[PDB]
Order: C-alpha cells, then structure tokens, then sequence
C-alpha cells in the first residue's frame, strides 16, 4: 500500500541541481531562529540561504554546512543545514535555496514572543510513512479550519527500513512528499523505533544514522549533549522531547538532562508543559502492550511532580486518550500497582495513526481499563489548540470524515493555572 | 575518606626505565583460547609486543598489539597497550613478558580447560572494589582463599576515581597498580558500573565510559556485540553474559537486539551454567538504590526465567544479599498481580557489591525481610561460585571480619537445565 | 578525442551479481613472497577474502583484506578491496579467486624466483598508457611479445581521467577493466605521474593523488618509507627504486631522507641491477616538457652517479628516447661547467612515455640531436628490460607500427657493478 | 651549547592560576583588518575568548576561538588557543585581554594603515633566531632600534627545539615565552624552515611540521592557498609572498599552481613593494648549504624576474649576504649560458639568517667573492626594511657587537616598478 515511485507527491523539482526535500524546524530555544535543510542531487552546490521579511525587504545571507552519508550500497545526495538567526517575532519571512544554479523560494511565519497567554495551534502527527493513508492524513491536516502553525512529530518518519537493505531512496521520496507542509512551517522531530536502523547483518551499526544526517534539531540550545533529547519553547508552550530508544538509567545523559530541564520550566512564562516520546507510557492496545513500562518507572513520578499537562506518543497504529492517572505508589511489597485518578497528572494521548504503510492496530485489551478515556483504530491526526493560560482544546480528526469533523474532542484545563477535573 | 593514601605500598611504581605497570589480562576470544594482555608505560610509548611461551612446549613467540592515549579535562594518560595472544592450548600454563624494549616484567597465567559439560571451575565474585583499606582486605581474602578462584567475575564500579576533583584520573592509575597483584595472573571479566560513566559536561567531558573503555578492553566482537559494554564469553562449563545497566535497552536498541539473539545461541549441552552479570540489581531490599533495577527487570526478567538462567550477579548496593528463586512476570497494569512469587524456574539474584568502595557499607534494610530475600547482611566481603559438574555448583560468601577459610553464607546450586530440584 | 568509447569491448562489465571487476595485483613485500590483490565490486560491499592455492600442491587458503570508498566532487565510487597474501613460495604458480560471496572469478600468477645474483627476469616498460586505441595496441603488443614479460614497470600517468569534466572518475573504472587482462595475472609496479595529482580546488578537491592512492596500493612500509608515493622493491636480481616527481624532495624532506638511507642499503652483491623509476625525465631533448626534470636532477643526479645506478626510466614525454651514459654534476654557479659529459659511472636515461595516452605523440624535437642523446623517435610503443645474468641485460623498444617480434632499438647493458665497461652504441 | 638555561629570566612563567603564556599575534586577513591572537594555558583548558577594544572609543567586544592539543613522543602539549579578531579599524591602537576565566593578561597592538601606493612602513627582518644568548641580544637590538620596526618578517628556524633529545618540545614552550615580549605587541609573519620539519620516523613522528603548525597559525585561506606553509598578505604598501622550501614545488603541485596564479594577482599601483620570503636562499656564496637552493631556483627565478620582485629574503645560512641584481635564467642545457648577469628586473637576494640560532656563525665563505655577491659578513644581527614611499625603501643591517643605532651595511632600494634605477 506504499505509494509507487512515480506518484505525483514524489515528483522531482526541475532544473539542474534544484534543491529538493526542503524542511525547516525551530533553530533556537525561544523562536527567533530556524534551521533550513534541503538536498541537492546533481552536485554539492552552495549551503547559503537568502532570506528577508515582508516588513524590511532587506535581504541577508546565512551560510551553513554540507554533509553526505553512505548506507550499505546506497550513497546519499548532498545534505545542507543552515540556521538563520536573530529573526523578529510574529513576522513573515521569505527564504531561497539553490543559489548557484536553480533557486527555489519558500516562506515561514515566526511565532509570537513567549508569554503566559499567547495562543497557538499545534498539529499532532505520528507514524506517518508514505502510503496512500499517509497522503490523506497530510491533506486533512493541511485543510484543517483550525490552521495548524507547527507540527509536533512523535516519531517514525519514512518506514524506509521495511525495504530491502533499508532502501534509502525511500527516505528521499518521503523528503519530497512532506515538503509541501514542512518547508513552510516547522515540524518538531522525535526519534522512533523505525529511525534506529540497527542492521549488523549489513554492517550498519550506527543507531539513528540516516535520520540524524537528514533531520537536525536545536539540541544544544537546551544544553543537551545529543540530538535525540532536547526542549524548545514556542508561544506559551514548553516542549520536552525524549528518546525511548536511548539510555535513561539513573546517571546517564538523558536522565541527568531531563531532571535538570524540568527545574528550568517556568509556568508563568510558558504554562503549557508538553512532553513527546515515541513509545506510550499508557496503552491499552495489544500491539506493543507494556513496552513503555521501563521509561514509565523512571519518569512518570517526575511528570506528576512537575504537573505536566499532556504526553503525546505514537508507535501504536491507533488513537487513544487516557484519563488523568498516575501509577507511582508501588514499592514491591505494598501491592499498590493499580493506576488511580490524579489531578496533578498529565493526560496520555496515543496518536501514531497517520498511515504508516497502510495498517491499523485494531486489537484491544478487553475490557477497556478505567485509565482509558477513548480509543479507536482509525487513521487520522490531532490538533492541540491553545486559547490561553487556562484552556487548550484538543481534537482528533479521522480520515474517513470531513476535514472539519471531530470524532473526539476535549478541553484541557491547565494543571498549574486551572487544575479542574477535565474528564 | 578511607581511601589509601598515594604513598601506600600497593601503589608503588615498578622500578626501572619505562617499566610496564598496571598489568592486567582478560579472556580475548569466545571460548578461552585467547588472552587480552594490557599494561601502561609512563616514560615513553614503548613496544606493544608480548613475548610468551607455554610450560609444555617452551617455544618463545611474539604478538604485536596497539598503543593508545587519552585526555580527560587537564589529565593526560600514559601509553596504554592492548595485545591479544591467540591460538593458546587449553589447560596449560603460559608465561608472558611485557616491556620488551627497556624494562621487562614477567608474569604467568593458566588457560581454562575446553568448554564441556562436567568441567569444574572456580569463579571469584567481586563488586564495587574501590581502593580503600577495606578494598585491600577483600583482595587479600580472595587471593588467600583455600577455594582458589581461577577467574574473577567483576560486577562494576572499579576505581571510584570519579569521586575526586575533576575525576582525578591519577586514581585510575593507582587502582591499576593495586589490582595488578591479582589481575596480571588471572583474568577478570569486566562489567561497567555507574562509577564508570564519568558524564561530566561541566568540564566538557560528555563521552560516557571514556576512561574505563580506554583502560579495560573486552572481546565483544567474538559474540557479535557491537559495543564493549555488553558481550558474552564461555569458559569451562559456563556461558557468561555481561550487560550494561547504563546503556539503552529499549526494544529495538543494540543491547536489546543482541541479548535476544544471544540467549537463543546458548547451548546448555556444552556450557550447562548460564550466568548473567550486570551492575544494578533487579532484586534488592536495602534502602540504598531501592528499585533502581525496576526498569531493566520489566524488560529482561521474563527472558531470564524462560531460558532458565541459573544465577544473576549484581553490585551497586554496598552489601551482600541472596534472593530466593522468585519471579514477578505476571503483571498486566490492572490485574493486581505485582508481588514476587516462588518460581523454581527462575535464577537466584545475588548482590555482591561489598568488596570495599571508599570504606562505607550500606546497612539500612527494609524490614521485615521480604519473602523473596533469603539472606542479607551488611558486611564487607567477596563471593565464590564453584562449579563441580553439570548438576552442582557451590556458592559461598566470605566476610572480611572472619578467617580466610570461614564461609558465613553458603548454598548448593542445582542446575536449572540439568537438575531442577528445589534448592531452597 | 581518440579515447575509446564507453561501450568498447575492453570496457565490458564482468557478468553476474556483484561480480568483481578492475582486478589487479602488485608485489606486496620487499623480496617477492607476497602479492596485493585489488578489485572493485559495484553492487554491494561483498567480501574482502581471497581464496588461493598453489598449482602443484593445492591446499586452499583464505586471506582477508579491507574495503574502502571515496567521493570526488559528485562521483561516488564503488567498493574497493585490497588484500595481501603473504608467505608464498618462490617460482610457483598460484591460483586465486575473488568475489567469494556471490560471483566468483578466478585468476593466477607466478611468484618470482628467490633474489639472487644471476636470476634471469624480464620486465616490460610502459608509460603514459591512457585508454586510446593506441593504448590498446601497445598492451596487445606487450602481451604478445616473444620475450614474455613477467612484470610491468609503469612510469606514471595511468587513466588520464583528469582530462574529463570534473575528472569524470568513471574513466578510472573503465581503465581498470581494460588493463585487467594483463595486471590481474602479473604485477605492475606503480609510479605516480602528474595526471594522478588531481589537484582541483575549483571543485573543492584539494588532496593530491586521492583517486590514484585509493585504487592502487603499494608495499611502501616494507622499505621503511612513510608514503606510498616513494618506495623500493627487490625482485629476482633487480633492486627497484620508485620516486615521486610531484612530492617534496628538498634537503630534510621525507622523500629526500628516504632515498638517502635507501641507497646505502643497496647491496649489488645480492641484487646486481639497480633500477630507478620516476615520472618526469632528468634528460630530455624533446620540446614538450623540456627541462622540467632540472630541479630533481640538481638534487639527485650526483647520488645516481655515486651509486652507479644502471638505468633510470621515465615517462611524461609522449615519445621514446635513450641517452648516453652522461653526467652534469660539476656546476658551481660561476665555474662555467654546465655541459653534460660522458661518464661511464652514470646511468642510462630512457624516456618511454609513448604507450598511447589519449592518442597524441610528441614529435617536436630540439635540433640537432644533442650529444647526450643516443637515440630518439616519436612513435607509440613499449620497452623490455631483459635480465640474463649479473653482467648482461638486453633492452629493446617495440613500435606499435611493427610486428610484435621486431625491435626498432636494442642495446646490451653491461652491469655497472659487475661488468663496468663502456657499453655505448 | 650556548642555549639559555631553563631558569633564565626570559623563560619565567606568568604568575597566577592558568595564566596565559606564549602569547603571539599575526595578521588575520589579506589586507590588514584582522589579527590572529594565540596563547597557551598550562593548568586547564580555559576559554578561547579574547576581549578587545580600541583606545579611542572603547566599546568592549568578545571574539571566540578554538582550543587544540598535540603529543610528540613522550611530550604532551598544553592547551593551545587561536582566535581571530576581525573588522578592525585601520591605523588604530587596540587593547586585548586573554585568560578571561581565571587569570587575565592585557596587551596591545596597532593595526596598519590601509593598503595604498605610498603608505610608509618599517619591517624588521629576523631569521634563525633560536634561544641562545646571541638570540636574546638580537631581539634586544631589534626592540631598541631607533628605526622602530612595526612588523617582523621571520624567515624560518624558530626554536631549534629539534636539536634536543626527542626534540624536547619543552624548548618550544620556552621559546614561546621568550619571544612574547615582542610578538604579543606586533605581528610576526611566519615562514617554515628546516628545523620546523621535525620528521623523526625513528620515534614515529612522521607528520612534517606538526608542532610548528599547531603552535603558529597563518591566514592562509585568505589568499586561496590550501596549505599554511605557502600564503601571501598585504600590509601598507607591500605585497608579501611566503613560500615553503621543504614542500613540493614541481609543475602541477599545489604550491607551484598557487604561486603562478598569485603573481597574476599582484597590483603594483596598490602595493608597489613585492617581497618574497623563503627559508633556503636562492643566491648564497657561503660554504654551508651551498647550492641547496638550486632546485627551487630552476622553477621560480624566471617568474621573480618576470614580475619584477623587489627583494627576496631568506635564512638557513647563519650569516649575512646581499646580492647584486642578477639573473641566471637563460640556460638551455646545450647553449652554455650558465653564468649570472646584471638584470635590472631581478630582485636583490638577501640572506638574513644570523639572529643567533644556538650560538654558531657560518664563517666559511667561497673565495674569491663572486660577482653576484655585493656584500657579505659572518656576524650576528638583524635587518630592517624601511619603506619611505612608492619609489624608495631603505634597508640596513645592525650587528650585535655595535650600538643599537649603527648600520654596518646600508643601501637604498629603488622600486622595480615605479623607479627602476640601477642600485
Ligand atoms: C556432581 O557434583 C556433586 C557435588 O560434588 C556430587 O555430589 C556429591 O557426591 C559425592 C559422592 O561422589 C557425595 O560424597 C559422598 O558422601 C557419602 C555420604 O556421606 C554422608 O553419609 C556418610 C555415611 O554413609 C557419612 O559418613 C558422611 O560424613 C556424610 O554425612 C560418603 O559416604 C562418601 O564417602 C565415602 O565414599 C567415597 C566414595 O567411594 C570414598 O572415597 C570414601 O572413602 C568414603 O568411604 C562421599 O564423600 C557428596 O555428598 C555429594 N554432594 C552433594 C552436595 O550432594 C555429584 O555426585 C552425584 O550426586 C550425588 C547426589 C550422589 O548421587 C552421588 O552418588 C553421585 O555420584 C556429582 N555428580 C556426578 C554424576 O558425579
Ligand atoms: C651472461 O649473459 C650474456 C648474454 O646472454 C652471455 O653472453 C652470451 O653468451 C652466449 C653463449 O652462452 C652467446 O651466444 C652464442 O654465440 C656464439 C657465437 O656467435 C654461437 O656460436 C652460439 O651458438 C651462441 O648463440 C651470446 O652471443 C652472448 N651474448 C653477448 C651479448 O655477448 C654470457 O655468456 C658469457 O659471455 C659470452 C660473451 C660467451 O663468452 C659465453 O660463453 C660466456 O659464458 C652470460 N654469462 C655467463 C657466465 O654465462
Ligand atoms: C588540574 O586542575 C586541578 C584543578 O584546578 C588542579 O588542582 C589544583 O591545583 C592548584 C595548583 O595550581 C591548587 O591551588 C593551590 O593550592 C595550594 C595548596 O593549598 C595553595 O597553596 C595555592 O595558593 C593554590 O590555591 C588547587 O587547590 C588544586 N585544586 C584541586 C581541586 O585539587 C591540578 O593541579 C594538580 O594538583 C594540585 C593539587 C597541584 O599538585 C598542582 O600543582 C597539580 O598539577 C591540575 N592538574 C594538572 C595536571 O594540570
Ligand atoms: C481562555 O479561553 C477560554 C476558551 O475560549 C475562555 O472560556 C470561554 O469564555 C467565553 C466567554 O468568555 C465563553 O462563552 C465560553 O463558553 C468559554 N469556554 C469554556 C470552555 O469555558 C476563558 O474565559 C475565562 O474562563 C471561563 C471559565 C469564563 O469564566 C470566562 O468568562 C473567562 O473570561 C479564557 N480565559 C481567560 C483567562 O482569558
Ligand atoms: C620617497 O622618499 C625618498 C627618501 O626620502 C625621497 O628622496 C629624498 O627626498 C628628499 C627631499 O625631501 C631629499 O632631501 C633626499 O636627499 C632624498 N633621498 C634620497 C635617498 O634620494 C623621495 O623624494 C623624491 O625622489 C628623489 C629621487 C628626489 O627627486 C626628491 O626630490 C623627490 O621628491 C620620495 N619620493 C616621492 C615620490 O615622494
Ligand atoms: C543515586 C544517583 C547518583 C547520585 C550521585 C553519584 C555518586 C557519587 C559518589 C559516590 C557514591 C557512592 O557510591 C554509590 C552511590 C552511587 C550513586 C549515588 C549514591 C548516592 C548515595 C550513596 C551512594 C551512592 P554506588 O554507585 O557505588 O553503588
Ligand atoms: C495526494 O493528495 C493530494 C491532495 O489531496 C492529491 O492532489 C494527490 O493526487 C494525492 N496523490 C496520491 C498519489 O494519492
Ligand atoms: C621523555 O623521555 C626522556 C628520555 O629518556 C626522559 O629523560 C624524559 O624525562 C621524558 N619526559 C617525559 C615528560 O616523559
Ligand atoms: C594490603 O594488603 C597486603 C596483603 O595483605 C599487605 O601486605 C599490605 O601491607 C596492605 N597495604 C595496605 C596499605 O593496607
Ligand atoms: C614506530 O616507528 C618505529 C620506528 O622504527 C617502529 O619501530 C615502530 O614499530 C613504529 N610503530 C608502529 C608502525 O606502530
Ligand atoms: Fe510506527
Ligand atoms: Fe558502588
Ligand atoms: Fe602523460
Ligand atoms: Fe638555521
Ligand atoms: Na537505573
Ligand atoms: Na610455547
Ligand atoms: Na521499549
Ligand atoms: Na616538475
Ligand atoms: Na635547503
Ligand atoms: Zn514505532
Ligand atoms: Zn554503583
Ligand atoms: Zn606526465
Ligand atoms: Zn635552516
């Protein structure tokens, strides 16, 4: 059910060495920078980006870096990453890539300065892939009347590793497929299990290597030492990105980094505290049941202590929304191992249902446990619409429905500013 | 601070120009016919060649290895040598010499017998050794033990150098000179503890395990691991699996992938004793680090029960603990089944992190003793796991405050694959 | 453009999934007991293992090598294998196979005799081969020669890939497949010429010799050299020194220092024939590249006369020339002694860069012929240096326009150490 | 052995925890608007940031650089810093501070005037300095010169550390601390000499120039060179070309290709003084190293005469010599033209390698003095190249055994392009 190589979403931009696979993401901690990325195939080309605002018209030049990789018998094109900085808040910019031979032009809109009551709309996509179901989801997100401004991506991008020798041409087609969205607004990248690409059978043993070459993130801005975990702030949201498939024992980099990062969170500057990871801590589907238990034993209590608002995960090819629960009182011999209602706790949302290679996960644990509010095996995407410091509106759109229909929808009440029960 | 001062006898430098120091050895292949020979020269790079011969044939041979150096903050290492001797005869005494160019030092070892069903072998068990005065006593009790251990299973936390300002790596060098009087003559099987992480971004040192990994090499490619921090070796009648508590082990990760495949390769008709080393215990009823093992346990415990692992050795708690054979693999979030139960199909869990560290014992325990815990005591000591044949092994625990020959705890193991009768 | 087109037969891809191509061997040690097996696989990395066994005995062994890859501008290479077979027996035919995982191909070679005073041996001389039609004829003439070459001495300028846009490295791949029919069966000894430099900052390739050095390894550590671009080998009764015209050679440089110590190690009582290979000729009365060899001459000529080198072979000039034994080492800036004189202690200097290149011959000569030049002609062809015993070696030049058994020029060398007698024509 | 012992005053270590030592500066760009600031910290890495401000305005700014280390045999370097200050103002005195994190130290320099046809400027000429007692005298004589030199052209052989056992690299550190009293306040232009090669395969140091290149950076990319060992700069009314006696220079090599194109760039109406620096002299009538420079001469002498180089400076020979204006470029093997002739498009060749090395002079001279030799003497000292304007520059030679204001040799240079009078 994967879209064939000659499909229109995979068409190659014309002209000698025309930039392709253009994508952007937030380039700094607070919103005043952007990482511009693209691939040229005919020759290395230039790493310069030319950009200007609608307001100023003044054209400046940023210069970045070019890298390549091989994977088994595949040889990549020339990958460019360039960071434009010191931009102005709430402003439309133009930028151009391919300055040596074939120039292409795009644009983006910076976010507002971070603040307590700054509204903002986030799209939620996981496990996208490049099947036909993938294409419908992206169309539905594009036509959403709520107008997403940034995508939080919860992992599993191209599913290129399902192909023989992980055929990396399928990374390239995915790069051209998603451009019509991610060249114009930032997507925030989370690493999933399909990015690992651990294949000693063909002497490819560097974890995450193709993903890490193609998708860069601003991980030093939060003083992280790896791209696989980091945070950013945008409008009124503090977003914490975690890596299910890196080390998180006591004393490791990721564990040490998270414990320090939660202490920097300021709820009167960014009241919406959002965590992303690939593998769900709370999951009542049969597929991948209880895989999140390990990370859950390390981090769940931290999430409650700091009153995290919501945790988004993918990995399960379906949709689920948890009640506000915690399961943090167990001590081996006390028998306290059942989740309980907890108004300091986040809501757990699984949203890894954007299409993958065309398969849904429909088997569920019966009966639905108390901790599960809503679950359904349908393709689609989510929208997390922040109105202000007390209220945010979440809605789930199905591919079989109209682009304006919401099959699930709920108001989030802020854990710090308005911790009402929101069942 | 009960650390031995820098001018202690155990820290003396071997005299002579560019005299090799910190000499240590470990198994260098899958099945016992190779040895990794390691040492440090401090005056100049020197030769990485090892001269060696068997007592049986007396033919001097030469093996060439590699030299490396590292830096950590404002410390610069000496010249680190690693050399693999190969194609050794089983059950044979060998001599070896390092420092062939200026000052030469000679040592010896004995290869194991070939892997087989009823091949006896005595493994020492040492965890969280350190370089305090208690560490020296433990080491003396081991080398003086009438059971005579042939190989040390080391469950992590080596030098404790990371407790010093800037992780003063001089305390790695001292520890190497202290342990030489044992590890130069018999292999130690290295596990990576949390004191080896040395993650210190405040001084721009962000590569985990860097000092440990430059100084202590392991034969990880022989079991097709891709990392020195998990791997497998076979010796006599044992299959030893080494794990990394502070690497990734999520489903799909390198370590998870390797362990799933490796348990399937275990041939209990060749090595009947399946033994797992890791730093952080899965079962532990002391207050200190209580439940830090929960994460790894949810990932790997059902596998250990499935493949009838005989015993799991851990450290990290500074004390001794021996569990019953228990499991806790029936939990399903909402079914309330979360109390360990007796399970004669499960390994024994032993904590043996009490060789000395920096002079501090972990004496606070959860009371009353839980049903899963068989024996526990807060005393310094070491362990011995003495294989007799395919069905019987004998474990003993020796306390620093007893005579070298006094066993304070001891128990017979009945092999989970060849003889699974209640040994509780 | 007289370069052979891409679909020529000499460029045909060996059939079969991941079949090895561009197979070539060279001597892999100082004395002749080793051989470096090199080849490229185009579909996936494959195995670096070489299976090999001797024709008479036949116990099959495996040797394991290494694989590497490189990029040049927007060209990406396939998978390059280099594998050293050691501890061979002298004067023995060996079989060997490559491609052990998927498509295997089998070849063979004959180890040299053990080094010794009177060991006969036959060396081909080829320079500036390229891949034109003229190139094909010369290689044809060499492989058909009655004298039966057992090793090619190659004085530099291999593929001429750098004449193509962006140095189209595909033209390295074809040249490998074209030369395979000789170099997979007998070692070629490699010298680095000015077309291997491939210095092209305009496309950000600033590492001299990158494609050449990835594809052709040499046993350079065996003579205590620190660079592949200069080294020494012994083979039968010859001691061969390979130098680098386009590397440093000032006093105190690595190459200078290495040649100095290497000339001391030469023992003419063990290997009587002392042979030097370099790309740019020290003595050259053709007009193309006239006097480029002067800088290296001022450094090394006196050393050649001192050590009584028998012969110096060079290329670069797309024609043939053979000098008289002469020297020019008495100049002191103001004493006026700047003319070459006859010197029975000096080597013969032979330019042999006429194997074909891209089809052009250098016919502009300085006139009249200088007294330092014995014979010269602007024709394509190749040479043979045919060693008989410790006193006699026969050099001959075969033209492409002649029968393969015809020598258009031919001279008997009398050994400078064992028969130090005037041997001029 | 007349080298200064380790406890000499000139080798004292700046006091205080991790105080910068071995501070040295050089030109950081092509035209004079930038400066490379270099120093060593011995107790811990420290910061590579430099603080600098003009004496005029005084707006303080920070430039960030790069720390590196090396090993040589059993030696382990300290922490070496290189930091480029850019966009400086012409003809302006600046202050700079290094060591910001712990012990700070403060120095100053004066940027040159803008390049131009008639800018005056005074260059000191020092060669083969080393660290003998004679070395200390020459550096005193240069510092005290009434001519007041503003930038040193250093023609190679720096520390002579390679004469010690295993090239005791401590002797680089001592030399660094000794020369600091001049080179921290005004730039020195580095040329590589044979004592910088440090090729010692018998202790597996086989990378040519390794300690030298770590310790002394040059702005080589600003002239499109691919190597630090050949490069060019412009300062005031001079165009300075630095060449590498012990790198490759055959036809088609990188340095050959660079020099050929670089000479095509010189413009004598912007910079009328065309100066070439190299270590091994092309004209030398002393016995030590006689005719060592023939090889480079066969490749480059004709180019020097074709582009009318004013003066060529070299060292290597521990003495002084000034040549007549001659060339020896007509030789064609059989035509017999091998004697040098007066040539008024040729440069003057000056050997200035007599600053002290380790205390030995080269006194054995070829007799009688050849015609191409104007003046020669075997005594320690230094030179001065004092440019008055586009037609005139004045060269003088000061000997260590004279007062700091006596010139034992002296001559006017008439510019080859603007005023080619027989001199
Ligand atoms: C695999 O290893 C295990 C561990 O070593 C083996 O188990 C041991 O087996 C040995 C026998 O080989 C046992 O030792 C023997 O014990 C008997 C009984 O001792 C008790 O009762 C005596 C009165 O009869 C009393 O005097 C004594 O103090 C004790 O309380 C001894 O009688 C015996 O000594 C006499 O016989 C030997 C043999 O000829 C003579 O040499 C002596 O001179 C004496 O006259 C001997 O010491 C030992 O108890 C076992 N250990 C354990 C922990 O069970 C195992 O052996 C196998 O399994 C055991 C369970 C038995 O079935 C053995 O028969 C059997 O071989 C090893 N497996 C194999 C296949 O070998
Ligand atoms: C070393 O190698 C040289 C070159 O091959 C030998 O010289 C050659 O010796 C051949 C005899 O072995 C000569 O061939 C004969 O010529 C005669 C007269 O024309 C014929 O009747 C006869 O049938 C052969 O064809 C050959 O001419 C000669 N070549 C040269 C260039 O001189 C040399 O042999 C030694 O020197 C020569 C001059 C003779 O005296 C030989 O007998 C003598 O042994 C070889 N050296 C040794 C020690 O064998
Ligand atoms: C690596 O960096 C550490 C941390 O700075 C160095 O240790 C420090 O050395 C300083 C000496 O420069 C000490 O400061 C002095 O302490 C003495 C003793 O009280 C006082 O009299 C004096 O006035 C200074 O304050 C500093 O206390 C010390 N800090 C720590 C945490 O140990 C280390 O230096 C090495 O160790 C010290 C103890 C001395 O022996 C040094 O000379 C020695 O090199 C640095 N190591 C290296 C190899 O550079
Ligand atoms: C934050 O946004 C919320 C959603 O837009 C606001 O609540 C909405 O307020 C409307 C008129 O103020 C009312 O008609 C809507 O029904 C209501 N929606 C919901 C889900 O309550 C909210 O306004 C404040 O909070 C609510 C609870 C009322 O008390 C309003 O009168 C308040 O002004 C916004 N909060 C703030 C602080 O702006
Ligand atoms: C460039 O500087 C030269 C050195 O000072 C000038 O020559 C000097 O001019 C002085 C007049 O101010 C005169 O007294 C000095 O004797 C003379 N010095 C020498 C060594 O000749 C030079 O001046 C021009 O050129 C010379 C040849 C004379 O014709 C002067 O009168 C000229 O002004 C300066 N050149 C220029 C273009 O300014
Ligand atoms: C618990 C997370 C890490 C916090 C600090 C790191 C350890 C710093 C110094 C050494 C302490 C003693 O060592 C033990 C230990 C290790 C780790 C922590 C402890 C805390 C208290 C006592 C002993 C703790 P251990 O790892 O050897 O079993
Ligand atoms: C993908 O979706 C877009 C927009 O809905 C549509 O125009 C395009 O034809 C689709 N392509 C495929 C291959 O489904
Ligand atoms: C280096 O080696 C020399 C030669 O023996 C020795 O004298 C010197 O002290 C050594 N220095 C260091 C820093 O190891
Ligand atoms: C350590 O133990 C050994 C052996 O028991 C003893 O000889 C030595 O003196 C002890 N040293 C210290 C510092 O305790
Ligand atoms: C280092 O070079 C020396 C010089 O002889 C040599 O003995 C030694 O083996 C070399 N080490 C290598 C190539 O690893
Ligand atoms: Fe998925
Ligand atoms: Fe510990
Ligand atoms: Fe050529
Ligand atoms: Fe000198
Ligand atoms: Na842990
Ligand atoms: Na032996
Ligand atoms: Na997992
Ligand atoms: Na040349
Ligand atoms: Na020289
Ligand atoms: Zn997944
Ligand atoms: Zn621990
Ligand atoms: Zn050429
Ligand atoms: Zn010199």
């Amino acid at each position: 059910r994967d879209m064939p190589l000659d499909s229109d979403v995979f068409r190659v931009p014309p002209g000698y060495n025309a930039p392709q696979q253009v994508h952007i993401t937030q380039g700094d901690l607070v919103g005043r920078a952007m990482i511009i990325s693209w691939v040229t195939m005919d020759e290395p080309g230039s790493s310069a980006v030319r950009y200007w605002s609608e307001k100023n018209g003044r054209k400046r030049i940023a210069k970045g870096k070019m890298s390549t990789y091989r994977f088994f018998n595949y040889s990549s094109g020339f990958i460019h990453h360039t960071t434009i900085r010191k931009l102005k808040y709430n402003t439309k910019y133009y930028y151009e890539v391919g300055l040596r031979n074939t120039t292409r032009r795009f644009s983006f809109i910076t976010p507002p300065q971070t603040g307590l009551d700054v509204p903002y709309t986030f799209g939620l996509i996981g496990d996208l892939g490049q099947s036909f179901d993938s294409n419908t989801t992206l169309s539905h997100y594009e036509l959403s009347p709520k107008k997403g401004q940034t995508v939080l991506f919860v992992g599993d991008l191209s599913y290129a590793d399902r192909y023989p020798n992980h055929d990396n041409v399928r990374w390239d087609t995915w790069g051209r497929f998603t451009e019509r969205s991610v060249a114009y607004q930032p997507w925030i990248w989370t690493a999933g299990n399909h990015e690992i690409e651990f294949a000693p059978e063909i002497n490819e043993t560097e974890p995450f290597k193709p993903f890490s070459y193609r998708y860069h993130v601003p991980y030093e801005a939060s003083q992280s030492t790896s791209p696989f975990w980091y945070s950013i702030k945008r409008a009124s949201a503090h977003i914490i990105v975690l890596s299910s498939y890196s080390a998180y024992g006591r004393g490791t980099p990721q564990y040490t980094w998270l414990k320090k990062e939660l202490r920097k969170v300021k709820r009167s500057e960014t009241p919406w505290l959002i965590v992303l990871m690939h593998s769900p801590l709370y999951n009542s589907y049969n597929h991948h049941f209880m895989e999140g238990e390990a990370m859950r034993t390390k981090f769940e209590a931290w999430f409650v202590k700091y009153k995290v608002d919501v945790v988004f995960a993918g990995h399960v090819h379906a949709y689920e929304r948890s009640e506000r629960v915690s399961n943090i009182a167990y001590k081996i011999t006390n028998g306290l191992c059942t989740p309980v209602k907890d108004q300091s706790a986040p809501v757990y949302i699984t949203i890894g249902d954007a299409g993958n290679y065309g398969v849904i996960d429909s088997n569920m644990i019966q009966p639905q446990p108390e901790y599960s509010a809503f679950r359904e095996a349908s393709f689609g995407h989510g929208m997390f619409d922040i109105k202000n410091r007390t209220h945010a509106h979440f809605s789930w759109n199905r591919n079989q429905d109209g682009v304006a229909v919401e099959a699930d929808s709920v108001w989030f009440f802020n854990r710090h500013w308005y911790p009402v029960d929101d069942s």
